[PDB]
This record gives structure tokens, C-alpha cells and sequence, in this order.
């Protein structure tokens, strides 16, 4: 109620602003590029930007649901726990930078380490959702499919971290289409 | 009831952080051109980003009263609607950039470009709003009011996306004008 | 209750917000002239957007109090005070932008338009407060007393924006003590 | 209640936004920069603002926190317990300058200005924090615990502050074993 209600409120604040920060990574092509190239080239020249902008939106919107599951689910708050959910929204608030310096690198040559910085923080937060649930067990099957989902994460993103070495786009990709997987498993 | 109370309450945190990021496209005058031309002309110059904040702000508090409209009708949310929903704080939260451009290359040549992303994003936007209403209509005269009103935006903005082409004023005005309008039949 | 908590609450996410940008307008002096002049100086010419950043914050939070006060009293909602709460919001969330204007511009030779746009949308505020709460009436000794307030307000503030022709440092002068006064007057 | 929990909640959001717009001082690496040298020897220099922004993180949490305790302990506002919050939220709103400030200069010469000012605003906080209290003074075993912390820590940040002037690398690293200890005597 209080102790878990305003935990939860205060990480459901941090949480939209991330998301809506995301927004200010987009900046608007310069008077010069536009000039030279054309608005519609310009503007299409974004699409990394965009794409960036976009997945990252989206894994985080899962983040919140994410959160929201594991908080309505036990009422005690530990110290550690407390903690626990204080990095989880640290790591929360700075996806918006790897979004960026993923969006600005995406296509030049060494994207593969902006690629690498990017799947980092999101491997990070899901070895964070990991150890803040495993805090908790330390519904049986609301527990069950949380407990197999929170150790079935920080593995694919570890490999999409791994896969970030090899080549940008293929990272990027299990970023995108692992952020539709992990909505669809997420149970809204 | 909590459930969607906890949805809706997210998402009406996205609109206030999305509204009120919009002040920041507003650009204080630089100091070179102000040095050789004065502030007033200066501040004058940048009535472009006056006009896009202005009916930008107003056109997103509309979106916000008829996202709590369809809410406080029925309490019961699916997987596929809470993405509609999420899709929806997205493009909203994505407002601020064509805001940006808008104001930005209003005077400008390749205006009816931005012009046209404008009204773009904004048909977007009604479309979704259209598409999560579709899913909660599979007191009925009501329901019934508003699946007309949801179906008479989107054939209008693709009038004013149209419009667009022809010349960047009568399309952006057809964009004041249409918020406005939407202001009232939206009805608070 | 729930309609004046819904409207009200939304108005009061926009001011937190509102109030917490204008941190952004304060800008740490650039490497090239702190390498020049010393870290000190620079952060020292800063003071103006100290003093802007200070003011305003002030300023902003008064208008919290009255928004709170006014909302808390009725209930009572109509359309169309809504919509001047919708203007309301709207001269809130610009506030940042002639804050911007009035720091950067206070040292130089035009400050007068910068000061006199700043004292604007100060009194424009106050004009809608005055127009949202006499739509209201078209304990009954806060009421009166408040009436008097939101008579008493939009002339001062008047007097201030015409101080700002004058002299800068006089407008200025007038719109601290005024945070100062009305914050007093306010009675949280 | 109602106002104490009305007060509060603004807090919270002011201090939820203060959090988030941390991140956007930690700026992606240059283009002409990351040309010469790499993106790698970039994205590594860059570590005095992970270090600013994770040390401004943390201890804003604690503020967080620390907040929220002296709000539920004793619920009865005044005009000057408002203002002592008010000001609280002021301090709060201004640390990402600090923050900025101090990740930018903390490798040159003239970091230690950056430095004192960084804790200059965190000892700040401190004093303020211990008013707000002591506005309670003029169950009962925690409140002597807490007058005891409160008169406890302001003293200890002058420490960390007098510690600037002698060097930079003592004074950062006494406010980040101060954030960490401060953590954990809140008893979070």
C-alpha cells in the first residue's frame, strides 16, 4: 500500500519521463544538409534516429509492464529491495544516451561498439530485473512464468550484446525483434 | 477498474511531460543575428514557432481529453489494446519533433515537406486513436456518437495531410482550424 | 472530486514539470571562455540566469498555490473553464522561454524587450487566473479575499511590465518582490 | 492528509523529473572528436559524467526518500513549512547544473571551482533539509533519531566541501562515500 504503492508511483514517473526524454534524441536535420541534399533527403537520412527511437520506446514501455507485474505481486519492501528497484530505475533513465550514440553511429564505421554500449544497457537492466526479482523469492504460476522469463532474458540479450561484436546489424536487429518477442511474452 | 485507472494514469503522465516538452523547440534568439538586427525583430522572427507551439500544445490537450474519454467507458483492457494504447503515447510523445521541424522551415522552400509530416503525424495519430476505439466497440448511443466522431477525423487529416501538397498555408491552417474544432466537438 | 482531481491533477503534473525545465535554461560557461577569463568570473556573469531561474521558480510555484486553491473550493466544471485552465497551462509551460530571454539578455543593451516579454507573460498569467476564476462565479470570506487578490494581481503586474520601459533592473526588481509578495498573500 | 498528501505528491513529481533530466547532460562524443581519436577512447573519456550523473543520481534518490519520511512522520502544513519545502524543491530542481558543471571540469586545472560548487549545492540541500525538520520541533523515539541525522549531515558535507578546496579528487570522492553512506542511514 504505501510502502509498495509509493515505491511504484515514484518508478511510474521516472519511468514516462525516460520514455518521453527519448523524444529530445531526435534532432531536427540542419539548415546546411537540407540546403545541399533536400529536406525529404535529409529527413530520410534520420532513419536511425527514428529506428533507435523507436525500439528503445518500445523495450522500455515493456520495462514499465515489467515492473508493474513484480510490484503488484508482494507488499514487503527490504532495504536491498528498495535499492534494488533504485538502480533499475538508474539504468531506466540512462537508455536514453546508448539510444542517442546509437543513433548518431548507426551508420558510420565504428557503430559495432555504439551497437555494443546499447545492448549493453539493455543486458544490464535485464540482469537488474533478474536479481530485483531474485530478491523477492528468496500465484504459483504468475511466479513460476515470471521466475522462468526473468533467467530467460539476460541470456538473449548477453547474446545480443555477444552478437554486437560481429556486426552492428545483426545486433540491432535482436534488439528490434527481441523487443517484439519480450512485449508478446510480457502477458500486457 | 484499478487496473485501467493504473494504464490511463500512465498515460496521462506521458501527455503532461509530452505537452510541456514542447516549450523547448522555441529557440531563444542567437546573439549574432540579434547583434545585427535586435531582439524585437528577432522574437518577432520566430513567430513560426510561436503558431507550431500553440496549436501544437492545443491539438495534444485534446488528444488527452478523448484518451480519458474512451477510458472511463469500460474497464476491462487485452493485451492488443494496451498496445494500441502504447503505440498511441508513442506518436504523441514523438509530437515534439515534427513541432520542431515545423517551426523551423515554415519560411523556408521545402516547406510543404515538414508541412505535410506535420498533418502526417497527426492523421497518424487520429488513425490509432480509431483503431484502439475499433477494438472496444467489438450506454450504446454514445459509443455509437463517438465511433462517428473517431471515423470523421482521420478522411479529414487525410485532408489536411493532402493539403499539404498544394501549399504549405492553406494546409497548416486547415491544422489550426481542424484543432480548434476538434477542441469543441471533443466536447471537455 | 474526480472531475476537478482528474483536471486538477493533469494541470499539476504540467507545473511540476514546467517548474523542474528551467534548470535546462541555465547553461555552464563554454571551454573557450572559461579557459580565457577563469572558472570563476564566468560562473559569476551567470548570475542573471541564477536570478531568472530563481524568480520564475518562485513564480511558478505561486501559481501552483492559487491553482490548488481555486481548484480545491468547487467542483463545479464547465467547458469552457476547462479551456481557460487549457490557456493557463499553456502560459505556464511557455514560461521557460522568456525566462531564457530575460537571462541571457539582462547585461545587454535590449534587456528592455526581453524584460518587458518576461513582465508580459507574467501578467498574461494573471489575466487568466482572473478570466478562469470569473467564469467561476458566472466560504464565502475566502472568496472575497480572493477576488481582491486576482483584482489586485494583473494591475501590479501592469505596473511591472510598464517599469520594464523604463529600466530593466526596475522591472526585474518589481517582478522578485512581487514573487515574494504574492507567495506571501497566497497563503498555503 | 489531503494537503500534506497533495504537497507531497508535487514533491515527488518535481523530484522524479530532477532525476530524469539528469541524463541529458551526458552529451554523445563529438563527431570531429571520435574522427581523430576513436569512438572508444571518447566514450571512455567521457567518464567524469557517468560519475557526476550516477553520485547526482543516487543521493537525489536519497533526498527522495529522506523526503518522504519527514512528510509521513508529522502531517500539518504552514505557510513556512510549505516555503522550507519550497526551497527544498528549488536546491532539488538546481542539481543538474552542479552536476553538469562538475562532470565537465573535473579532469582541468580550475576543477576544484567546479568541485566546491558541486558540493556547495549538496551541502546546501543539507542545511535545508535540517530547517524543514527543525520547522517540527517549534511516534517519538524516531523523531529523536532523525534530529540527530539531519543535525548530522550538514556538518559532514562542509566537510566534503572544505575538502574541495585542498583537492578535487577528495572532495568527489567524500560525496560519493557520502551518497552511499547517506543511503544507508536513511534506513531505506
Amino acid at each position: 500500500q504505501s510502502e509498495t504503492g509509493r515505491i511504484e508511483a515514484f518508478s511510474d514517473g521516472v519511468f514516462a519521463i525516460a520514455i518521453t526524454l527519448l523524444v529530445l534524441e531526435i534532432k531536427v536535420p540542419q539548415h546546411k544538409i537540407v540546403e545541399t541534399v533536400g529536406l525529404v533527403s535529409s529527413l530520410l537520412s534520420l532513419w536511425p534516429s527514428y529506428l533507435a527511437f523507436l525500439t528503445s520506446f518500445a523495450s522500455i514501455l515493456v520495462m514499465w509492464v515489467n515492473h508493474h507485474r513484480i510490484f503488484s505481486l508482494v507488499a514487503r519492501t527490504d532495504h536491498a529491495f528498495f535499492y534494488w528497484n533504485g538502480l533499475l530505475l538508474m539504468l531506466v533513465t540512462f537508455v536514453p544516451f546508448p539510444t542517442a550514440l546509437l543513433a548518431e553511429y548507426l551508420i558510420h564505421p565504428q557503430a559495432r561498439v555504439a551497437a555494443s554500449v546499447y545492448a549493453g544497457i539493455f543486458l544490464a537492466i535485464a540482469i537488474v530485473f533478474n536479481r530485483l526479482w531474485k530478491h523477492a523469492a528468496t500465484d504459483r504460476h504468475e511466479v513460476d512464468a515470471i521466475t522462468k522469463q526473468y533467467r530467460f532474458g539476460p541470456g538473449l540479450y548477453l547474446v545480443a550484446f555477444a552478437l554486437s561484436f560481429i556486426s552492428v546489424w545483426l545486433s540491432v536487429g535482436v534488439c528490434f525483434v527481441l523487443a517484439i518477442y519480450f512485449a508478446l511474452r510480457s502477458n500486457a
